[PDB]
């Protein structure tokens, strides 16, 4: 798919929120912990990620994530416009008892995909390039 | 430089910490705010790091800073190995008066310096890719 289309979710776990970002192209994930599925959260997390990687364009399996006006602020600042989480979850609950708190169960998790195999975190670097 | 050398710093702004990581070969920044300058914070964020690039060997302007067994263990893990927080200071300020919270701030800023031109964020890109 096109280089600059990013899937956000939010899905849950031990009563709190994860945040997950996918690189649609390459099946690369970038995943935070939230307290709240707030429209503040998200505009933060969108605001990180256009930093870190050329987005264009976001998209959802969940349309009212998109509704607040402090998230489309958030996509109006950085220029961005509008089955994978399973995969994670299961990576999570493999490595959740090598560490007390799931924020960093959920880091361990997405190391372990991005690195696997070329893998994740390997495409997404070429196809970014060779858009460049 | 090599593609696997990260520069990390912990720098403060209106009595909070934020954590500066260069990719030292291309001058890319990925920067986050943490309540306190503690081995917890550094290690959590050494793991969001290694996830999302290829992390061999870190470096800092304070040694003390990866003494704590917690770092160690984030290292060990991820199998890490051990001028310009001025200019991304200089960034914050001009941006501060558009947002209400550092943390967004420092988004902001960090989304300005990837991207201002080659730019950071295409650099590191090309660099990691070409050593794939
Ligand atoms: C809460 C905690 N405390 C820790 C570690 C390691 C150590 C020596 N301590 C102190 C300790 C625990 N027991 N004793 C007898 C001493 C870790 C950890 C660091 C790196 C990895 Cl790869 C996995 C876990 C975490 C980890 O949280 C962090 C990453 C710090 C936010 C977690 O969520 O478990
Ligand atoms: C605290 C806050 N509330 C906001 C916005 C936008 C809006 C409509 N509201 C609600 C509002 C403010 N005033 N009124 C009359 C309504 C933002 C913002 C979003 C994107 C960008 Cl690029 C810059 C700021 C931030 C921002 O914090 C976040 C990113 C949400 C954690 C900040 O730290 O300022």
């Amino acid at each position: 798919c096109s280089p600059g289309i990013w899937q956000l979710d939010c899905t849950h776990l031990e009563g709190k929120v994860i945040l997950v970002a996918v690189h649609v192209a390459s099946g690369y994930i970038e995943a935070e912990v939230i307290p709240a599925e707030t429209g503040q959260e998200t505009a933060h997390f969108l605001l990180k990620l256009a930093g870190r990687w050329p987005v264009k364009t976001v998209h959802t399996d969940n349309g009212s994530n998109f509704t607040s006006t402090t998230v489309k602020t958030a996509c109006w600042w950085a220029g961005i416009k509008q089955s994978m989480n399973k995969e994670l979850k299961k990576i999570i609950g493999q490595v959740r008892d090598q560490a007390e708190h799931l924020k960093t169960a959920v880091q361990m998790a997405v190391f372990i995909h991005n690195h696997k195999r070329y893998s994740a975190g390997e495409r997404i670097v070429d196809i970014i390039a060779t858009d460049i």
